[PDB]
């Protein structure tokens, strides 16, 4: 009775699911207005209804967003660790602090996004753009330049 809320929820097209996040506060977190329905987000899901607005910093851990269109999107101390990101848009984003552990980020897109405190341990970071590297140490914007990603 709480799997169920999720699936019917993945079910709706992508006003409906915004209908439902305000009736419930998650209204912050409209790109969960965009997930596809699968297994991975289904469990996704289901931590953010089990205990709604209780946990208020993004868990998009082990989530499946790959080629979405998430521009503009704000993550501020979220976690995104085991995440899939392929091929997506983050343009101007707000990764603040964001856990990239172990997600997979190729040939996603995060020009003019602002990345300061982002860990990026095991991150799969080949032909991803990242513009200018907003907010990395120069260490941090050696290391990702020699695993594949890529600047200006």
């Amino acid at each position: 009775d709480i799997r169920s809320q999720s699936i019917h929820f993945l079910e709706q097209s992508p006003s409906e699911r915004l209908q439902i996040l305000q009736e419930l506060g998650l209204g912050r977190f409209k790109f969960l207005s965009k997930i596809r329905l699968n297994d991975s987000n289904v469990d996704c899901v289901i931590r953010f209804f089990q205990n709604p607005g209780q946990m208020k910093f993004p868990n998009l851990s082990g989530a499946d967003l790959s080629e979405l269109n998430l521009d503009e999107v704000s993550l501020i101390r979220g976690n995104m660790s085991e995440a899939n990101l392929q091929g997506s848009s983050l343009l101007n984003a707000d990764l603040i602090f964001v856990n990239f552990t172990k997600a997979d980020l190729r040939k996603a897109d995060l020009r003019g996004a602002t990345m300061n405190g982002t860990v990026w341990l095991d991150t799969l970071v080949d032909e991803c753009q990242l513009g200018i590297g907003n907010g990395l140490t120069k260490q941090q914007r050696k290391d990702l330049q020699l695993r594949g990603a890529e600047f200006n």
